[PDB]
This record gives C-alpha cells, sequence and structure tokens, in this order.
C-alpha cells in the first residue's frame, strides 16, 4: 500500500472536483470554485486483508486550486462501489 503517482487527466481533475464539491458542502473553507487539480496527485492502495491482493479502496492526495487557493485534499474510494469521500480538505497549502 505505497502511494503512486498518477496523471491529473480527467480522472484526476473530477477527483478534485468531489473534494471541493464536499468542501463547499462542509461550509468550513468558505464558497469555493474548483479550478483544476495540479501535480502531484498520489493514490494509494488499500488492501482487505494485510498479504492478500483484494482490494478495498484507495486514497488519493490531491492538491486542487479553488477561488485561486491551492488546497490539498484526501479522497477515499471505495474499490467495490467507488463510494468516495472527502477524508481531509486543508489549506491554503504551499505550492508542491
Amino acid at each position: 500500500g505505497e502511494w503512486e503517482e498518477i496523471d491529473i487527466g480527467p480522472f484526476t481533475q473530477n477527483l478534485g472536483k468531489f473534494a471541493v464539491d464536499e468542501a463547499n458542502k462542509r461550509g468550513q473553507y468558505g464558497r469555493l470554485t474548483f479550478n483544476k487539480v495540479i501535480r502531484p496527485c498520489m493514490k494509494k492502495t488499500i488492501y482487505e486483508n494485510e498479504g492478500f491482493r483484494e482490494i478495498k479502496g484507495y486514497e488519493y492526495q490531491l492538491y486542487v486550486i479553488a477561488s485561486d487557493k491551492l488546497f490539498r485534499a484526501d479522497i477515499s474510494e471505495d474499490y467495490k462501489t467507488r463510494r468516495r469521500k472527502l477524508l481531509r480538505f486543508e489549506g491554503p497549502v504551499p505550492p508542491p
């Protein structure tokens, strides 16, 4: 379950949009307008069992610019359902 860098193409942009959507709902970072996810985007695989290949889900770490501010978002994604949760959202953060 090590971190792996992934691209910042549409899938990743949409992860950033999910994070900003969720941050907007939480109301702790004001009203944010998603702009883009920038590199690096990191993904880790969560396994169902230590020592087994069955994937439980993923965690992503994204740097997302919203309303001209850079945030770092952590998102979980369930393997089976693809259900996502914003785990953490902080910023503005230093440029990565």
